[PDB]
DNA sequence: GGAAACGGTGCTTTCTGGTAGATATGGCCGCAACCGATAGTTTAACGGAAACGCAGGTGATATGA
């Protein structure tokens, strides 16, 4: 599961005393994105890297793509693809701000896997 | 009624030469024993065959990387 990867990445990055908060927020991000269907058939190191990036953002701490792709085996373009995908989810730009909002429900999930075919038709 | 004198020769005896076995000493011939050597296992440990697993000549279905 992604929990092991985020723990190892946080341990190897050694960001600050905030490691626990970063890992806990990354767990919540990974769980929410999994409930949004954005994890089936996809790389564990990619979800872990993106969840840490989002957790760091929620914790107001800055990091370069080069450090998160040093611990994770996935390429920078994969992190950016997943970041943009997260940003297109239901109410993302309306909930990605401060105060850690309680919105966790799935609603209707519309991943690229079938939506690319819906666009092609 | 018989024993004493002594002639007959049957039966026996050593001096000896014969028969011929015996062996202290001797010289060959070859058995009993040792130190010697050739051949033996099966494995140190890794050199070997047979035993062993992934590639490359197409194709190419998915949706992520």
């Amino acid at each position: 599961d992604p929990s092991l990867f985020i723990q190892h990445f946080a341990e190897k990055l050694d960001l600050a005393d905030k490691k626990i908060k970063v890992v806990k927020d990354a767990v919540k991000l990974a769980q929410r994105m999994s409930k949004d269907w954005m994890f089936e058939g996809r790389r564990p190191a990619g979800i872990a890297g993106a969840c840490i990036l989002l957790a760091c953002r929620m914790n107001n701490l800055r990091r370069t793509h080069t450090e998160i792709v040093a611990v994770s085996h996935v390429a920078e373009e994969t992190l950016q693809q997943r970041l943009n995908e997260f940003k297109n989810t239901k109410a993302a730009k309306l909930s990605v701000q401060k105060f850690r909002e309680n919105d966790v429900e799935d609603g209707e999930a519309r991943p690229p896997s079938f939506v690319k075919n819906r666009k092609k038709e």
